[PDB]
DNA sequence: GTTTAGTTCCTCGTTTTCTCTCGTTG
DNA sequence: CCAACGAGAGAAAACGAGGAACTAAA
């Protein structure tokens, strides 16, 4: 309206629509301008350091916590994490961006590199959860066009405790929306170890875990056959 | 004996929703 | 001085792959 006019001004002028304390971490604020404070810069180039590592905020808080941190509250950190201010940017509506004046604290390089974890992560429920299956959303039924999902059943049968685990399509899990496709369910230790196979022709389990999300795309079963689309 | 499926009701990192406040320019 | 918008904070709610325990067939 009347005031948007004042905003477009300062990102013309290299300027940040941020000066509020507490709201502008790694910067002090003089005069409206930023300029780098260095015990809290030092945190972030610490901060994205570790995620590159850890691949996950909750990591990330976990081993800050060990460091004699505070944790700050999850979303604090996100923002932290995709906030182009800190490679040298001032943006209005997150959509009209400009190189600022204020010094950058992040290379250019190491934060998009940044964003591609939190991309890969939007595409991957779930991926960072303790009960994360292997294959965790890389197996897709061909018959059906829905992902299949990792499944734990265990019975007590004649007094005898037994535990097995299978991946089966998602209409087999959701009968309430979905209605079965027939496809194939297969045991998890025998589909986990056909991809193992065919990934060694081409370290710890959450190693494991990422290490597939880079290298295949997609996993389509049919029936009996596991076609790996490599990436 | 050993497996393969179903159903109910929880797990929790992550995402999204929705107020509250700050403060710079008009 | 002052109002008003965008933006960061953040508690709560919603997400969704995956679980725990029990059951009956295969
Ligand atoms: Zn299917």
């Amino acid at each position: 309206d009347r005031m948007v006019m004042g905003k477009i001004k300062r990102i013309e002028a290299g300027l940040p629509l941020t000066t509020a304390k507490g709201r502008t971490f790694g910067y002090d604020v003089i005069d409206t301008k930023l300029y780098i404070n260095e015990e809290e810069a030092k945190q972030l180039r610490l901060i994205y350091d570790i995620f590159e590592e850890e691949q996950s905020i909750t990591f990330l808080q976990k081993r800050l916590k060990k460091l004699g941190f505070k944790v700050r509250t999850y979303n604090r950190y996100n923002n932290w994490l995709t906030n182009d201010l800190y490679c040298g940017y001032v943006s209005y509506k997150d959509k009209v961006h400009v190189k600022g004046i204020h010094e950058p604290i992040i290379s250019e390089e190491q934060f998009y590199r940044v964003q591609e974890i939190f991309s890969r992560m939007g595409k991957n429920p779930n991926m960072n959860k303790e009960s994360a299956s292997l294959l965790n959303n890389l197996v897709v039924c061909s018959k059906c066009g829905l992902g299949f999902v990792h499944r734990r059943k265990d019975t007590v049968s004649r007094g005898k405790k037994y535990h097995y685990r299978y991946y089966s399509c998602k209409t087999y899990k959701h009968t309430h929306e979905l209605e079965k496709c027939g496809n194939k369910i297969w045991r998890a230790d025998k589909l986990e170890e056909l991809i193992i196979d065919r990934v060694n022709n081409y370290l710890e389990f959450r190693e494991k875990q990422l290490y597939l999300k880079s290298l295949i795309n997609k996993i389509y079963i049919d029936g009996e056959q596991v076609t790996i689309e490599w990436l």
